[PDB]
């Protein structure tokens, strides 16, 4: 009943650079990266830790775009990150709890790892598309290099 994707990267940005971002600054993160992909971030409970709900929009699409994320757990010490979605025009009625989990680490070529997993809680006997998870599998791979291309590019974000 519970999907499971994942997917394996690198960096050439440091992985303590893009945690503090995309947590310690997710809110200020996406908003200061691409602008055409959430319109802005406003932590709805909590203040970042875990329990927190986060409320992300989006600017594409005639309709308001927007989602929740409820906040999982995180390792400060080891640049991991995981969170959980609740709300999403993408998890229509097929869909209901998500879970979402990152993790950072470096490689031995001076570059950074990053380590990135999530899964789907389906309601009511059903299932995601392919076509939804795939989707999904791109839109997390693009993100992943604007952080650190935002963190290479604005050695002032949080740097």
């Amino acid at each position: 009943g519970v999907f499971t994707y994942e997917s394996e990267f690198t960096s050439e940005i440091p992985p303590p650079r893009l945690f503090k971002a995309f947590v310690l600054d997710a809110d200020n993160l996406v908003p200061k990266i691409a602008p055409q992909a959430i319109k802005h971030s406003e932590i709805l409970e909590g203040d970042g830790g875990p329990g927190t709900i986060k409320k992300i929009t989006f600017g594409e699409g005639s309709q308001y775009g927007y989602v929740k994320h409820k906040i999982d757990s995180i390792d400060k010490e080891n640049y991991s990150y995981s969170y959980t979605l609740i709300e999403g025009d993408a998890l229509g009625d097929t869909l209901e709890k998500i879970s979402y989990e990152t993790k950072l680490v470096a490689s031995p070529s001076g570059g950074s790892i990053i380590k990135s997993t999530s899964h789907y809680h389906t309601k009511g006997n059903v299932e995601i598309k392919e076509e939804h998870v795939k989707a999904g599998k791109e839109k997390a791979s693009n993100l992943f290099k604007l952080i650190e291309t935002y963190l290479k590019g604005h050695p002032d974000a949080y740097n």
